[PDB]
């Protein structure tokens, strides 16, 4: 298993370009079955699951090829299933679902787990195609979908929040005849900026971004080109990088407006902050940060995937901080590694405490969280020493050539393969 052995400490400073949004990019390269006309898809980064998605979209018969854009041609998809070899590695797959039942009247994904009563993630995006029409059922291993004719729109009420089912409720109801209405939405940037990928295709989506999306059904979609979004994430891990390290960077190609609780948190740590159309500035003028408070919440909140960043923030911070999980109240994996590393605090029940301490020192560590491996090997950038971070390919598979990006801010790390 590859690692990367970083020594410290080090000052992170000067320039990053933020890739676009993985997170964005998969439910565009999905809603892109539904154009009967070529699309151009701008700042697409070059990650694990692209590539799988490009081969499941080509198993379907669509046209595919990429450089940093993806270009699709799906006027000519003619095979409605997705196989358990092309989607084993990949549970976003069943995107491919909505779009096909919604354009074909048909379609058919290879799901894991067989038939179950319990409760699971993909049956949200079954209830929402079910809520539009389409008749479902699992057997030889797949879920099947169908619905003679087109998809019904319908006034859907979501439980919770959920990114997944809302992309596959808003694609495929862009086709569907009628109005669609979908309350309590997914509210996060990606959505919205699925959402305008479908209008640039010809779709009528308004409330994107807020809890109630309104689309209107339309005979067909034609095909464009449209530029996925930053990686917000990506954004807030080098923003932090700076301010834990008393650097000063410049992030190119970002988006401010996804980040606004983000930000105004980093401010409330002592970065000197500025803003423009599509970059962002972090001063900590050689200043240690101040700890704060972070609360996850659902987006516009503070993001639980900029928490583990922020935990390392506060442990290296002056005074004390309290960093409390409402999304995902047992991700604190992190906390253990960087106790090993010299930090000190207290995990109580979704919440840390935190003491800042002046230096870390390095350790073998481990994470198997993206963000929490990420956050390691920031520590390792400013912790005394060497420090070896295990099992990187989590952070291969979400982040795009961040050994590279670390190095141009100064970062002394290598990957070590083999054993
Ligand atoms: C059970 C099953 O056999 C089937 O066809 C459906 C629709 C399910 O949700 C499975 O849990
Ligand atoms: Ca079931
Ligand atoms: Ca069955």
């Amino acid at each position: 298993m590859d690692k990367f052995r970083v020594q410290g400490p080090t000052r992170l400073q000067g320039e990053v370009t933020i890739s676009g949004a993985k997170n964005a990019a998969l439910p565009i390269l999905f809603a892109a079955l539904l154009a009967e006309e070529p699309v151009e898809i701008q700042n697409v980064p070059k990650l694990k699951d692209i590539d799988t998605t490009m081969k499941l979209l080509t198993q379907l018969g669509t046209k595919v090829e990429r450089x940093g854009s993806v270009w699709i041609d799906a006027s000519n998809v003619n095979n409605f299933s997705a196989p358990y070899d092309l989607v084993k590695t990949m549970r976003a797959s069943i995107w491919a679902l909505g779009p096909l039942v919604a354009r074909f009247g048909q379609g058919q994904v290879s799901l894991p787990g067989g038939c179950a009563i319990g409760a699971r993630p993909v049956d949200l995006h079954i209830f929402g195609l079910e809520k539009l029409g389409a008749e479902i059922k699992l057997e030889e291993g797949y879920v099947k979908a169908s619905v003679n004719g087109r998809l019904k729109g319908a006034h859907i009420v979501m439980d919770k929040v959920s990114v997944g089912a809302t992309v596959t409720i808003m694609s495929a109801a862009t086709l569907a005849e009628g109005t669609t209405i979908i309350e309590n939405a997914a509210r996060e940037p990606e959505i919205v900026d699925t959402a305008n990928f479908l209008v640039a295709l010809g779709a009528k989506i308004s409330g994107q971004g807020t809890d109630r999306i309104t689309i209107e059904g339309v005979e067909r979609l034609g095909g464009g080109v449209y530029r996925v979004l930053p990686d917000r994430i990506e954004t807030g891990t080098f923003l932090v990088a700076a301010a834990i390290s008393g650097g000063k960077i410049v992030c190119r190609n970002a988006q401010p407006d996804t980040l606004d609780a983000v930000l105004a948190k980093l401010r409330e740590a002592g970065a000197d902050i500025e803003t423009g159309e599509d970059w962002i500035s972090l001063d900590m003028h050689g200043k240690r940060p101040k700890a704060v408070t972070v609360r996850t919440a659902p987006h516009p909140a503070f993001p639980t995937d900029m928490q583990a960043q922020f935990t390392l923030l506060n442990l290296v911070a002056e005074g004390t901080g309290v960093i409390t999980e409402t999304i995902f109240e047992n991700r604190f994996m992190h906390v253990p590694e960087l106790i090993r590393m010299g930090a000190h605090a207290e995990i109580e029940s979704n919440t840390v405490i935190c003491h800042g301490v002046e230096k870390l020192s390095g350790a073998q560590v481990m994470a198997t969280d993206l963000r929490a491996s990420a956050s390691l090997v920031l520590a390792g950038c400013i912790a005394e020493g060497t420090t070896v971070v295990d099992r990187i390919y989590h952070i291969d598979r979400g982040y795009e050539r961040i050994e590279d990006k670390l190095r141009a801010l100064g970062a002394n790390i290598e990957r070590v393969k083999g054993e």
